[PDB]
């Protein structure tokens, strides 16, 4: 088995360095004063990047594949999008989610990722996706930690026995409880229904992820309940609020207010670019707003943020192929964080921070940790980004679980001549 | 007694249609090949249009003919109006409110409604206007059938012992419950002023039409409580929100998401053209709003909607002849419903959509109704708002209760020649 990774660049650090590996872990890390020479046993990075994997903080595993089933979101917007996935939640079998999560899986597992947040809709008197999903989880343990959330699609109080189902995917095993405040039908059931997630959360010792002001609304504010709860019961580790896209519709004075009560309360939020970018302004006419929180703000403020892909051709997204690069790519023109530095840290947005995202205990290239680390055929987090790299070599407890020969392109001039796209 | 009525067109069908009459009710219906002749005992429709009666969803007969009474509302707003009627409400005797009420309720017979639903402002410890319109309610009966709202006009907890007056009228015999929450004191008090309205609906067995975010805020949103209630309590049909012109101001995306509530819940709602486009819009400099309700995408959804005349020479409006046609071909023009066939439907916005909202279980031309109809002399829908032509006959009962022989334009050229404005 594998007892070093040699040649290595890590972000934020100058030179190269070695990883040694002794029983599934990081046994130390010593830099190098140059070149190692390779050998059995010896994974050598060739001088590319080395980081932890790649994380997924959002996605929905058991609508993936089903665009256009089994009719298609024509307009586009999150609204339309649940009116068709409850179209093609009527037709649900245990055999249909398992085989379309586990090839998202795949494709996720290719893509060096090995920490995944699947929501799974569990406003279903019959729990069909859930129970095909935790089957799921058991099944892909050995690739990838899959984290599932029991997300009540049409709401908790808006929707027959919501609160019962929620709480009883939470006794069948669901990781994290749900909610969609402003697809309740009032203000005032989003408020009190996230008052009954908390409650859940503390009565069963589980994280919470909120799909929270998904909805270009300037009044639409249930993040700062979401804040605030967590702040009461000293959990923000544990609390997640998922899109806050109407965050980006707010006046300046009150986003001041609200960032000291997001800071103070510690909760995590995700941004889902590729989808953002899709259903939201789908009201404007023209000019046509972004609709992507205040990711920028939150970086700034040291707030954690990080980025989720959301969809996999699904009623919300007709495109993807699960690449965390690609969503981050989206997300750095999106938000503008087009500087060099601002590129290049990128990667902490689908790395570091959605772990934290997760509440990761065994996360990161440290002695002491599993041996569970990606290698990017790069020189850091910009020459990556800019060049849509594959993952070259993808270790879980210190043995490959998939690797990529990557393309050879030639042009042919007066002579033959390779292109990598580098300079 | 009548025994027919012959050469009838119906809304939606193709040819003439003889309408046959026995006890005073509708025994059948039977298509015709061609004209049929006239005779003793049939009344010809002359191939004019034969509809259910018009319907009155929304007016104030105890303020009606009181404009300028003792002070004109110089603002043209909502709110200078409550208080020039505050004046004259301290002035109002029962001989008084019966007498201007029959005046308003004669027009309307005239112009063919049969039934008329009236708020009455409860806001009033002696209950004055309530008591003389519940004696009006009787006297009008073989012509009218009037549905009498107990509407707390200053609030149900913003005006003393609120809660108490609206109970009371309940029990002398109001038909409905109304409220009027944006003009409380707090959005807290408009919230639960709505569980109290509902409370007490439910207790006594009424129905319930709100006077709901008539004002130009688009936080103004007390009609999703409105909707919410209802649908927890099953109870769609008996309930409607009057004017919602705070809808005209709504983001797009709250509004997408509000409209799944409505459509579940089963309300009605009621626009008032004629007075929205006087009172709405006074805030704005220019551009300027025209602030009426959402009427072209609620009947593009399928919620029911419908228009009311509100005022008729009152402190919201100084005008008016009580004409049904006349409010609809404000609320064409000003909904932009100017397409052929959104014109020519324009009718079921005074007929059959407005028997909805008031609950009627006895209402449209089909066998087993009362024979309650009435003739236009008009081809279609189109053709009688284009010409604003009157009632030629009223039926109730089988019995005619009103007629208009309309009116002979001669133009004198090189030879007399009728003018119909025909094409
Ligand atoms: O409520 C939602 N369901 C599914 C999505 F993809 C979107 O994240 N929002
Ligand atoms: O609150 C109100 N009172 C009277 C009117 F005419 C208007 O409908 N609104
Ligand atoms: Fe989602
Ligand atoms: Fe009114």
């Amino acid at each position: 088995a594998l007892q070093t990774i040699i040649n290595a660049r890590l972000p934020g650090e100058e030179g190269l360095w070695q990883i040694h590996l002794q029983d599934g872990k990081i046994s130390a890390i010593d830099a190098q004063s140059g070149v190692m020479p390779i050998t059995e046993n010896s994974l050598d990075a060739e001088q590319g990047l080395v980081i932890p994997p790649f994380v997924e903080p959002h996605i929905h595993l058991d609508t993936t594949q089903t665009a256009g089933q089994p009719n298609w979101n024509q307009s586009g917007t999150l609204f339309e999008g649940i009116e068709r996935w409850a179209e093609r939640k009527a037709l649900l079998t245990h055999d249909d989610v398992k085989q379309r999560a586990w090839q998202t899986l795949k494709w996720q597992i290719a893509n060096g990722i090995q920490h995944v947040r699947t929501h799974v809709d569990v406003s279903d008197a019959t729990l069909t996706a859930l129970k095909a999903m935790l089957e799921v989880k058991q099944e892909v343990a050995p690739w990838i930690d899959l984290q599932i959330v029991a997300f009540p699609q049409e709401g908790i109080l808006s929707y027959p026995n919501g609160e019962a189902l929620l709480e009883e995917a939470l006794r069948l095993g669901a990781d994290v409880v749900g909610a969609i405040p402003h697809f309740e039908f009032t203000r005032e059931y989003g408020v009190e229904s996230l008052h009954k997630t908390f409650a859940l959360a503390q009565k069963y010792d589980r994280l919470i992820d909120v799909h929270c002001d998904e909805i270009d609304d300037e009044q639409s504010r249930f993040v700062e309940t979401v804040a605030a709860l967590a702040h009461h019961e000293g959990m923000g580790a544990r609390v997640t609020a998922s899109h806050t896209t109407a965050m980006h519709s707010y006046n300046g004075a009150y986003t001041s207010r609200l960032f000291r009560l997001l800071k103070m309360s510690g909760i995590n939020f995700v941004a889902n670019p590729l989808v953002n970018i899709h259903l939201q302004g789908r009201f404007d006419t023209y000019p046509k707003r972004r609709g992507i929180t205040r990711v920028k703000e939150m970086l700034e403020s040291g707030i954690n943020v990080c980025f989720g892909h959301d969809g996999v051709f699904d009623p919300w997204y007709p495109l993807g192929t699960a690449n965390m690069l690609q969503v981050l790519h989206m997300g750095l023109h999106v938000c503008q964080l087009m500087g060099y530095g601002q590129i290049n840290d990128g990667l902490n947005l689908i790395t570091h921070h959605s772990a934290r995202t997760l509440n990761l205990q065994d996360y990161g290239i440290a002695a002491g940790n599993s041996a569970n680390l990606i290698i990017l055929p790069a020189e850091n987090g910009f020459d990556a980004l800019r060049r849509q790299v594959p993952v070259r070599y993808s270790v879980r407890g210190g043995k490959v679980i998939a690797s990529t020969q990557p393309a050879q392109t030639t042009v042919y001039l007066e002579q033959p001549e390779a292109i990598d796209y580098k300079r």
